[PDB]
């Protein structure tokens, strides 16, 4: 219960850092996966939604994941951007904001049930 | 047990993300703290070492934390370096390696007991 919560929080944090270092070191996404295809995204869609069925914050996390998928795919269609500092920073700001909100809502979901 | 393992991992990852963004955005450490003074570093010194007393991996974690204090001060005495890409990348790798190694050892400690 509480074990599963911390595990998922560490999971999404691990995914974010992996992508951040890919961007900072290599100026590219490369083998990175969108959140929906990452460890956390698969847990949330396949297991998380059903365990948290009928709780409002679930729809909010799904939206955040979905919104980032779009941002992620757009950049995937343009790694010319990640060499550019401004476009690099923009993306880096977007991932941090997405993960931050999700963790807080995820905390809320686990406490609620 | 497994819960505590994941919680501390989430804690050090949180610190790592914060300092990375401080570096990326402001090109200086500024209000950043070395790991030893963040939540995890304080937890390890006050609670972690004693709970895992006499186990070799503890001395290794203390070593990594102590070493980063020195790395932190050297970089702090030369924030001109964080403007230089190579020296910035050098520091970011020092951070990733310090955190990665500590996490691996922290896992080792928790599985053993």
């Amino acid at each position: 219960a509480e074990e599963e919560k911390e595990r998922q929080i560490a999971s999404i944090l691990s995914w974010e850092i992996d992508i951040i270092y890919k961007i900072l070191l290599d100026s590219d996404l490369g083998s990175s996966l969108p959140l929906s295809q990452a460890d956390f995204g698969l847990w949330f869609n396949h297991k998380g939604r059903h365990y948290f069925s009928g709780i409002a914050e679930v729809g909010h996390i799904s939206r955040l994941i979905q919104d980032f998928d779009g941002i992620f795919n757009q950049t995937m269609r343009n790694t010319r951007n990640l060499n550019n500092r401004s476009l690099r920073v923009k993306f880096l700001l977007q991932i941090r904001n997405t993960v931050s909100q999700i963790i807080t809502l995820l905390r809320e979901l686990f406490e609620e049930v």
